[PDB]
């Protein structure tokens, strides 16, 4: 494993609203659940910014993470981000919050605590380029 | 390379529908087939779930495999996913199926066999997470 | 960091266009920018193909690239991608182009030189499949 620090923001976090953890031992990705106070609605084609009351500290420049829609919410309820895929650079260290986009015909409630997102820490590779004439082997 | 273990669903496999496979050496995806009988209609908005008549075991914790749309379906046709991104844990041993959307204002007929998604398979990282109070270098 | 060849195929870029270059040392991503004349109007659901003005060429197998949407102007103008994500192969020696989709109800400007989608440089694996009658361990 890679130690994440993490910072709770919100005191429900750990409390009322799990943290995130991998659901089996061959999981790749994490849920993320929604710290907010009372139901929200979400219109068709609306796109609302959802915090999660955590805020991680990858460090590494080796990795990143990226947040993705989760597939039932995606596929049944057309619950997915708004810009389609969030990535998280090893420098971030604000608040995880979710571009929840609705893009389906019906409306959808997200209760507090809810799992909206997932995400999956994935090795990056910073490039160095070389600017060519011609392209070589 | 890494071996993946794959069980064929459906006996189309194999004989008039292509096992996945790379097109290149150079290849990061593989193109991911639709196992139908008949041509299946997706209108405008639509969503429809699609088998592929595979499964894969991708075993290895440190592995998982992505779904993508194709980039010409998603460019030229709109033809993505409703999910938008698949997620394929490393314990997932169920069919693939395709969540197909289309998010363009036209018709459009997917044939038996026709590619409509691309697998990826990348490194993934289980991270452990060290809740602080605040993050340190 | 890992050597990446890059072509340049427009004047204005490395001049009036800035080569892709990470914003912090931390960063995941490098912002891609749209090499045109003049002002390109997106109304809303329209997808237009945008050129970068470069072509990269990332030759190691084991390496690919994925373009992203900018979590901004996807969250906020729904600015994103039309085939949601794009896999760029280790052997693609062609100009990078954007498909770039308008999912909001609003009209948006791009103007020559705009950021409007980001790359990132991912470890891929190419799978050999062993095909089985039953999963094993």
């Amino acid at each position: 494993h890679q130690v994440i620090q993490l910072k709770i923001l919100d005191s429900r976090i750990g409390d009322t609203i799990p943290l995130p953890a991998y659901a089996t031992d061959g999981s790749a990705g994490l849920d993320l659940r929604v710290c907010i106070s009372e139901p929200m609605q979400v219109a068709p084609q609306q796109t609302v910014l959802l915090p999660t009351g955590i805020a991680i500290y990858i460090a590494d420049p080796k990795l990143a993470a990226v947040i993705l829609p989760r597939s039932g919410l995606g596929h049944k309820n057309g619950i997915v981000l708004g810009n389609l895929v969030g990535l998280i650079d090893s420098d971030y260290q604000g608040e995880l919050k979710i571009s929840c986009w609705n893009r389906s015909q019906e409306h959808f409630t997200v209760n507090p605590g809810d799992r909206i997102a997932q995400l999956v820490f994935i090795p990056v590779v910073q490039a160095s380029f070389e600017v060519v004439n011609e392209f070589t082997e």
